[PDB]
């Protein structure tokens, strides 16, 4: 159900963001796929964060295609599975144009926000 989602993401945001200086409007906007364009770190790193936690970035920093789309099968209702989808493939390589991991993380979930925005929903 959404609620169970809902919850969910609440769990993930509650244990990330404590770690990091985020301004409590821009955190609050990610949930209804508002990204800022150029935040500071504190946002990009939360959103990092919260990709490790999802296990969709690996130690390395890369964020894992196949985990993503495990997330989205396992997660999402089954009416929101193929945007979803299709999002995560247009920005699949968002990711190769950026070194700091926290920007990967980040600019990849902006990417899908900027795809979708009407469906998207970040934690
Ligand atoms: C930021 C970027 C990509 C992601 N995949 C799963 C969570 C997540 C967060």
């Amino acid at each position: 159900t959404m609620k169970q989602l809902t919850n969910s993401m609440d769990m993930m945001r509650q244990a990330c963001a404590p770690k990091f200086k985020v301004e409590e409007a821009e955190l609050h906007g990610l949930r209804k796929s508002i990204f800022p364009a150029n935040p500071d770190k504190e946002l990009k790193c939360y959103a990092m964060c919260i990709a490790q936690m999802a296990g969709t970035m690996t130690k390395k920093g890369e964020i894992s295609f196949s985990k993503t789309m495990a997330q989205i099968e396992a997660m999402l209702p089954p009416e929101m599975k193929t945007m979803a989808k299709e999002a995560l493939t247009h920005c699949k390589d968002t990711q190769t144009s950026y070194k700091d991991p926290c920007d990967k993380a980040y600019f990849s979930a902006k990417c899908a926000a900027d795809f979708t925005p009407d469906t998207f929903m970040f934690p």
